[PDB]
DNA sequence: CCGACGTCGCATAAGC
DNA sequence: GCTGATGCGA
DNA sequence: GTCGG
């Protein structure tokens, strides 16, 4: 399917989704509209009516109604109205700043703070995260070409090995599935000395080395197991600077690493199907472990996992490359 | 009819 | 001061 | 908002 097939409907639903999350603060309506937009974006026909669309799982009576009015008039009275509402459109916009959620955006607009300009004049009202999000507003909304991701991966793997050659690092997400672009970099980290039944400095030393070679530029959050921050590729001589990128790094126990790598490689539709096929076979898979059920649903101890393939073996599936993990 | 809708690490607030 | 709740992102 | 027990 292509854009001009049902793009008007999906953009409409996505827009409605954002106002639910950011303004009405109804996260489940937000996910409902998104789910509806997703199943429509994949539907290989130009939708003629709300009734036709209601067949798809995720599209109910109200969205069917809203599709009918769009097809007949080319717009939605409610969407048009909230679009021009100065208060609501500002709350919705401010949430595009990383660190500014629905609650913060509401507070800012409550006291006349509506724009990036307003945010820039009111730095003392921003926490550390929001300042970084403000500083890199444009960059954070840019996607990352795979070639740059490869160059980013090169640096991460190199410095990680340089700190301790026994570290194991894996860049997951859509990148590992071979996507041509990425929204951010998701790095999963482990070490043989770190298990579940067992230094608290393993993550810090890696972050430290990446900051020191000036790859990591900023820190959003950082604990003993999870790092969230900003990075940037070195500028190729005289040429234009690279955009600042979002990078996450997590330290996972060795015995939970490949369950983690599997989960955060995705896709989410693939994960869903996989942990659906697994209950069938008497196993429960989460992001950490795989456990056996249990003649009455009582989960047993986590099974030993030493690779992604090990998980597939447990539930009698053949190993499927990250490339072929869209569903 | 009515509850589910993912879950959790980290920063920060909020109350004690 | 310490702790649980909340906000946020993923 | 949608699904389903
Ligand atoms: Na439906
Ligand atoms: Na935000």
């Amino acid at each position: 399917p292509q854009e001009t097939l049902n793009g008007g409907i999906t953009d409409m639903l996505t827009e409605l989704a954002n106002f639910e999350k950011n303004v009405s603060q109804a996260i489940h309506k937000y996910n409902a509209y998104r789910k509806a937009a997703s199943v429509i974006a994949k539907y290989p026909h130009k939708i003629k009516s709300g009734a036709e669309a209601k067949k798809l799982p995720g599209v109910g009576t109200k969205i069917a109604e809203k599709i009918d009015e769009f097809l007949a008039t080319g717009k939605l009275r409610k969407l048009e109205k909230i679009r021009q509402d100065d208060t609501s459109s500002s709350i919705n916009f401010l949430t595009r700043v990383s660190g500014i959620g629905p609650s913060a955006a509401r507070k800012f607009v409550d006291e006349g703070i509506k724009t990036l300009e307003d945010l820039r004049k009111n730095e003392d009202k921003l926490n550390h995260h929001q300042r970084i999000g403000l500083k890199y507003f444009g960059d954070f909304e840019k996607r990352i070409p795979r070639e740059e991701m490869l160059q980013m991966q090169d640096i991460v793997l190199n410095e990680v090995k340089k700190v301790d050659s026994e570290y194991i690092a894996t860049v997951c997400g859509s990148f590992r599935r071979g996507a041509e672009s990425s929204g951010d970099m998701d790095v999963l980290l482990t070490h043989p000395s770190f298990t579940s039944e067992s230094q608290p400095k393993l993550l810090h030393q890696v972050v430290e080395q990446l900051q020191k070679v000036h790859f990591i530029t900023d820190t959003l959050s950082k604990g003993e197991t999870k790092f969230m921050g900003v990075c940037q590729l070195p500028s190729k001589n005289d040429e234009k600077e690279y955009p600042h990128r979002r990078i996450d790094i997590r330290l996972i126990p060795k015995d939970q690493y490949y369950c983690g790598v599997l989960y955060f490689t995705g896709s989410d539709i693939f994960n869903k199907n996989m942990r659906a096929h697994a209950l069938e076979k008497g196993f429960t898979i989460n992001e950490y472990t795989i456990r056996p059920l249990g003649v009455t649903g009582v989960a047993g101890e986590p099974l030993p996992v030493d690779s992604e393939k090990d998980i597939f073996d447990y539930i009698q599936w053949k190993y499927r490359e990250p490339k072929d993990r869209s569903e």
